[PDB]
């Protein structure tokens, strides 16, 4: 059985809490390689399934993501409730995030011409940055920080954003998101904590653009050449200067010139304190 190392000692498949299949009930689909369901164990859960028709490498990938998520302990990273691996199809059981993924939420919750404010966006940003800081200080590199991989606890004002998907980190541990990647990453395949800083800047743009695809109207190859030549995205519509400034710092060409997540968090905090930032109106389509 596969071994995993994080924050120190090794984890084993046996360390995962196996939940008896009889205890698990699927309620509804929630929408990649495999399905996701709302489920009950009563404890309400999200159930990630492995296709019975998969390769042996698929099997290990699935097991590896369970190990990875199960070893984190932070409020801004989605909890793993357990697994059901001794029956087919195999399940990973996650904390149910009723708000859904962040990209869909932003697109569905955009201010209507007939609600959401700057402070709400800043709190999402802060939530994920806190998650990233935790990963950084535990020397884990996510490799794919993006709005599609973040989840929300609920739609309303009490929402908490968390990092939810670790498929890219899992793959590399043993289709590329080049629009989220720094030059040294897509050119050299070099990944560090500063890799995630760059990607967080792109996530910030996603958040304050309210769910636009990065580098609108550009293809992957065009972005590659654009970014390699020093090109950077313009501010999202109505974006406050202090927020754009965080983005452009995250996108410094040299990794050593980019902020670590402690610094990012401080600057996000300073933004939430600035009335000229949070009183700024979001654009309405
Ligand atoms: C694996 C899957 O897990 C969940 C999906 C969801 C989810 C997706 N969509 N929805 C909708 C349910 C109906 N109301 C709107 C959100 C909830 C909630 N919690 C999860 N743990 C998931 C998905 Cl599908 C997308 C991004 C992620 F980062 C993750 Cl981790």
């Amino acid at each position: 059985n596969p071994n995993y190392c994080f924050a120190g000692k090794t984890s084993s498949i046996s360390d995962l809490k196996e939940v008896p299949r009889k205890n698990i009930t699927l309620i509804r689909g929630l929408g990649a390689f495999g399905e996701v369901y709302e489920g009950q164990v009563p404890l309400q859960v999200a159930v990630k399934t492995l296709p019975e028709v998969c390769s042996e490498q698929d099997e290990l990938d699935f097991l590896m993501e369970a190990l990875i998520i199960s070893k984190f302990n932070h409020q801004n990273i989605v909890r793993c409730i357990g697994v059901s691996l001794q029956s087919l199809p195999r399940f990973i059981l996650l904390e149910l995030m009723a708000g859904g993924d962040l990209k869909s939420f932003l697109r569905e919750t955009r201010p209507r011409p007939s609600s959401l404010a700057m402070l709400d966006l800043l709190h999402v940003a802060r939530d994920i940055a806190c998650g990233c800081q935790y990963l950084e200080e535990n020397h884990f590199i996510h490799r794919d920080i993006a709005a599609r991989n973040c989840l929300l606890t609920c739609p309303g004002p009490g929402r908490v954003a968390k990092i939810g998907d670790f498929g890219m980190a899992r793959d590399i541990y043993r289709m590329l998101p080049v629009k989220w990647m720094p030059p040294e990453a897509f050119m050299e395949g070099i990944f560090t904590s500063k890799t995630d800083t760059w990607s967080f800047g792109v996530l910030l743009w996603e958040i304050f653009s309210l769910g636009y695809m990065p580098y609108p109207s550009k293809s992957n190859q065009e972005v590659l050449e654009f970014v390699t030549s020093g090109g950077r995205m313009d501010p999202p519509k109505n974006c406050p200067g202090p927020v754009y400034r965080i983005m452009t710092q995250c996108w410094q060409h040299q990794p050593e010139d980019r902020p670590n997540f402690a610094i990012i968090l401080e600057r996000i905090e300073y933004c939430t304190q600035d009335p000229d930032v949070i009183n700024t109106a979001l654009p309405i389509e």
